[PDB]
């Protein structure tokens, strides 16, 4: 038992919008003086400059109106079907996506016959020049060469088929600029090109529909263009479809019939079959009946009111991750699919709605990570490929890299990462002294940070060990990113000096860094938890050789001494040794999360705390903002109160009118890695693994009641409950797993 999230007044702005969607498909809806208004955006749109460009907005107006100065106003999410429902005397209004196609559904049912107009509104009509600060929402960041624009869409009238709107992208794209700037036009002609001919859009379709022209206006200081359709007849029902497809091809011909196909399927004869789509229909809602049974965390005097919150807004922040299920590209952290338009949130960048900071194409590892993570444990398995995929595409080219550079195999993952495997341009850098190594970004920030990919490879096996999942397409990808680190820093050593390995036969990680804080490292912890926890977790699943003897010429993490404002205590070292600090993570306890080397019920628990407690720059770092991870380490450490604490402040409710858009924090808003991080800290509070044990309650507060189900390793799936500090319930599958559960509360 939860509740869902009802509005009974009508919403301001764009900023005041809902989120709905399913498969690969995101809506921000919102009624604005009397009209339906809905932003469409889909994963993997990415324009010639790698900026994820939004479809469209869509507009309906009913006339005579239900939601002029209307009495029972009522817009609600339907969690539990995955749906959006607008309602006002007589008047009923149904959005949804369906989760196994492109395409999404208007539905309205009035008590009366009512007219209705349905407009197509789009900003992108004419071509528009990349205004200063406007490029951060693509590859070129500060510096857009001058004359880059975004170039405009290609609108046309032509069955219920009425609008046909798509952007397509020309030969050229920022993949040729940044293949020539980083020299590798050698190898350009065996390198996955995800932008060359990417074209995207898709039909408005109703029956009872004529045409009433073209009109001018601004809707939120960004001047568009607007079609209008009318009903010919006023009517008790409704029906409009949108039907998107995506495709690179040779021409737009071939585009087009791919549009076709996919619009056949629900006209099989120019109408919109409503039988077609019941099924469609009654599936989507099976899919978010059973989305809703995978896992939840849910409750059972405003210390209740503040838990409530958190459950709340945990949940529907997991609905936002479900709209994009099946994506082919994943969930971005820095608005995911809902942003709006941007003046709601900084005045200073009041751009077109194509407009998110840190880039569209371009993402950035460490904050795609807290997305994903979360996923593991909630059960959501099934979406996790699309966060794989993105990066298994671009392997070959993550190669290329090494070969060109360095002649030696094994993929170069770069920390701000392109769709298309070399690191973002800007960053880059655009003003690079000739002689510097083509292989290493002219960058204080980034230079040697490889070893997120590794994250990303840890959660390709967990979801072998969460759910068996059949992860062959992947193991390539997981070899090669390892063979990377083993290849380089023996090169490195070898080139500098005559042993290619320590006096201990290690590996001599330098120069490496610690997230994008310490930089210049030699044998940062983060870096070096991240390869043996890999590979102690890849050698369980391949008898091969080759990683053991890796495994062994892995250093330890490094430790030291810190003084306490005497006494030492003894902490988890940011490196070995660091050349400075730039930046505000806290990588050395890294092996509490993501490695859970330390951690409850492990040793040295008091390592690590004192890591957390005492490390000046820990201390110095803690937030509950953005990717802050502090909420994490605090539950993985068992310090409930710091947990309780941070968690509340982390999943309370964001500063727009749905709660769980947050942001903008370091990123952009809706800002996902604030959700994602936020999950993952409410999880580790009830449920962590320890070899086969599952440790409930390991940072949970005995006055929080609540009522669980989440998973753990060997398909299995934990369901619980707390009340006035007892565990009244537990329902375990398989059954031969209660045995390995050990209630922590006390």
């Amino acid at each position: 038992q939860h509740a869902n999230v009802v509005w009974d007044t009508p919403s301001r702005n764009s900023s005041e919008s809902m989120p709905c969607g399913g498969g690969d498909i995101g809506m921000n809806i919102w009624v604005e003086e009397g009209d339906i208004l809905f932003y469409l955006s889909r994963s993997g749109t990415f324009d010639e400059n790698n900026c994820q460009l939004k479809q469209g907005r869509f507009r309906l107006r009913l006339s005579p109106n239900p939601f002029e100065d209307a009495k029972d106003f009522r817009q609600e999410l339907k969690l539990i079907d995955g749906y959006v429902e607008i309602s006002a005397e007589g008047t009923q209004v149904q959005l949804w996506a369906d989760v196994f196609h492109p395409v999404v559904h208007i539905e309205v049912i009035n008590d009366r016959p009512l007219q209705a107009e349905i407009f197509y509104e789009n900003w992108r009509y004419q071509d528009r020049l990349i205004r200063k600060g406007e490029g951060q929402q693509c590859s070129y960041k500060w510096a857009p060469p001058k004359g880059t624009m975004t170039h405009a869409d290609f609108i046309s009238l032509e069955d219920s088929k009425r609008l046909l709107f798509y952007h397509r992208n020309a030969e050229e794209t920022v993949f040729d600029v940044a293949v020539a700037q980083q020299g590798m036009n050698e190898v350009k002609s065996q390198m996955m090109n995800p932008l060359k001919n990417l074209t995207f859009g898709g039909y408005l379709s109703g029956e009872n529909l004529e045409y009433i022209g073209t009109s001018d206006s601004v809707y939120a200081g960004t001047d568009y263009r607007a079609w209008g359709f009318r009903s010919l007849k006023a009517s008790k029902k409704h029906h409009f479809s949108v039907v998107l497809h995506t495709e690179q091809t040779e021409t737009v011909t071939q585009w087009e019939q791919g549009l076709k196909t996919a619009w056949q399927r629900i006209a099989p004869q120019g109408k919109i079959s409503s039988k077609v789509v019941s099924q469609d229909k009654k599936q989507t809602r099976l899919w978010w009946n059973a989305f809703w049974q995978r896992s939840f965390i849910e409750t059972i005097s405003d210390a209740k009111d503040a838990l409530k919150e958190i459950t709340r807004n945990y949940t529907l922040f997991r609905y936002m991750l479900g709209c994009n299920a099946y994506g082919s590209v994943p969930t971005k952290f820095n608005g995911g699919l809902f942003t709006f338009d941007p003046c709601h949130i900084d005045e200073k960048q009041a751009f077109t709605p194509d407009y998110r900071k840190w880039g569209g194409g371009t993402m950035t590892a460490q904050n795609q990570r807290l997305v994903y993570w979360p996923m593991l444990k909630s059960g959501d398995f099934d979406m996790m490929p699309s966060q794989f995929n993105f990066y298994n595409r671009m392997l070959k080219n993550a190669e290329l890299r090494s070969h060109v550079y360095w002649q030696h195999e094994g993929a170069c993952f770069c920390e701000q990462i392109e769709n298309f495997g070399l690191p973002n341009p800007a960053e880059y850098g655009f003003k690079r002294p000739a002689w510097f190594d083509k292989g290493l970004e002219y960058n204080a920030w980034l230079e040697y940070e490889w070893d997120t990919i590794l994250e990303f490879c840890q959660m390709i096996l967990e979801t072998k060990n969460y759910a068996g999942a059949d992860i062959t397409p992947y193991l390539p990808l997981i070899e090669s990113s390892l063979t990377f680190f083993d290849e380089h820093y023996r090169l490195l050593a070898s080139r500098r000096g005559r042993k290619a390995l320590d006096g201990d036969g290690h590996l001599i990680l330098f120069p490496g860094s610690a997230c994008e804080t310490y930089k210049m490292t030699n044998n940062a912890s983060s870096t070096i938890a991240a390869l043996r926890t890999v590979l102690e977790t890849y050698i369980k699943v391949c008898n091969n050789e080759k990683w053991q003897k890796m495994l062994e010429t892995i250093p330890p993490v490094p430790l030291r001494y810190i003084e306490v404002k005497p006494a030492w205590k003894q902490t988890i070292s940011p490196a070995k040794s660091w050349e400075r600090i730039n930046n505000i993570e806290t990588p050395q306890l890294y092996p509490v999360f993501p490695w859970r080397i330390y951690g409850v019920g492990k040793e040295n628990l008091e390592i690590a705390r004192d890591t957390y407690f005492y490390d000046p720059d820990a201390l110095k770092f803690r937030s509950h903002t953005g990717w802050k991870q502090d909420n994490i380490w605090a539950a993985c450490l068992g310090l409930t109160e710091e947990a309780k604490s941070l968690s509340l402040a982390k999943l309370s409710d964001g500063p727009h009118r749905f709660p769980a858009f947050w942001g903008p924090g370091y990123d952009w808003t809706p800002d996902h890695n604030w959700g994602g991080s936020g999950m993952i800290g409410l999880q580790e509070m009830l449920l962590q693994t320890n070899g086969t044990q599952i440790l409930l309650f390991p940072a949970w507060p005995k006055e929080w009641n609540v009522h669980f189900k989440l998973h753990a390793p060997g398909n299995t799936t934990v369901e619980a409950t707390l009340k006035d500090g007892k565990v009244t319930i537990l329902k375990v599958s398989p059954e031969s797993r209660k045995k390995d559960i050990v209630i922590m509360i006390e």
